[PDB]
């Protein structure tokens, strides 16, 4: 018998069994993609709460540099996907070959069972994972962070509601209270079609139909407690009285957006108030094109999608 419904994304039962959509089942690591030549392992994170990731290695031709870091984190709208997709692996398969960096694709907690800040906390616990590799405090190290990590360059960012979720590391990063181990800093940010919302529509969002919206019940499932409801901060960064832009944890940044996503218009606001928010830092945007969310992701061979993946590969630098 049904709890919770937020159709078409998640069904939970009162024995909190949940039925998700899945968009493509999970696959193996591999010791090197036939197509890519990209490595990849499963590794964990932390115990408790559980944390896991894939990590992925380019063909290491030649090894005089060490790598940019990008820690990747999964859409879904807080609830679905999974680090370990059949689209995620293949994806950054050709990231981390054509752009020569070594991806970490972070498998944090979801909806219903961890509402946020559960999300929000796993990325930092995984930038407090890497950044314990670069002054040796790293109990269990990962061997190729290691050898073959430049920590140096490491960025975040992720789609949708994982790049709401590296927007909130990066403001976290920018405070003053916080820090990593060894106070490691965030190079760059890379948000695409970031999940920003807020409870009045702006630009090209439908009007009546807005009370309603799809993004309305994910925050609600999402963070039920949230003071503000929808114009909290950390859906909408735009509201008044939000922690200033200015503060993002960075240096370089870039969102990326498309003509047939939603939150088109939440990301050009957002970027705008980057924009003017005093933020020191160099800011890029990036229109994909007419397209979907994430359409990278599904149809990596149109022109369209590889001329992202070579805008991207330009900045994971």
């Amino acid at each position: 018998e049904i709890v919770k419904e937020v159709l078409p994304l998640i069904r939970v039962y009162k024995d909190g069994t949940v039925e998700r959509l899945l968009s493509s089942p999970n696959v193996a690591a591999s010791p090197e993609d036939p197509e890519t030549g990209v490595s990849s392992k499963d590794i964990v994170i932390a115990h408790n709460p559980y944390v896991s990731a894939r990590i992925f290695l380019p063909n290491i031709n030649k090894s005089h540099n060490k790598l940019p870091i990008f820690v990747y984190f999964h859409g879904g709208a807080f609830c679905v996907e999974s680090a370990f997709s059949f689209f995620v692996h293949r994806y950054l398969n050709i990231l981390a070959s054509q752009a020569n960096i070594i991806a970490v694709s972070v498998d944090f907690r979801l909806l219903p069972h961890h509402p946020l800040p559960a999300a929000y906390e796993d990325g930092w616990t995984t930038l407090q994972w890497i950044a314990s590799h670069a002054n040796n405090t790293a109990t269990n190290p990962e061997p190729w962070l290691l050898n073959h990590a430049d920590f140096n360059k490491l960025y975040v960012g992720g789609e949708t509601s994982g790049a709401n979720l590296a927007h909130n590391l990066l403001l976290r990063a920018g405070n003053g209270n916080q820090s990593l181990p060894g106070d490691l800093k965030i190079l760059g940010g890379l948000l695409c079609c970031p999940f920003f919302w807020g409870s009045k529509p702006i630009g090209s969002e439908p009007v009546d139909e807005h009370e309603q919206s799809l993004a309305m019940k994910v925050w609600n499932l999402a963070c039920p407690d949230a003071p503000g409801g929808i114009d909290n901060p950390w859906i909408n960064p735009c509201v008044a009285g939000a922690p200033s832009l200015a503060t993002l944890g960075c240096s370089k940044l870039l969102v990326t957006i498309t003509g047939r996503d939603e939150f088109r218009d939440r990301d050009i606001l957002y970027h705008d108030t980057v924009k003017k928010s005093g933020w020191e830092g160099q800011l890029e945007l990036f229109d994909a094109g007419d397209e979907e969310h994430a359409f990278q992701l599904f149809k990596p061979e149109t022109d369209t999608a590889k001329a992202m993946i070579k805008r991207l590969a330009s900045f994971l630098v």
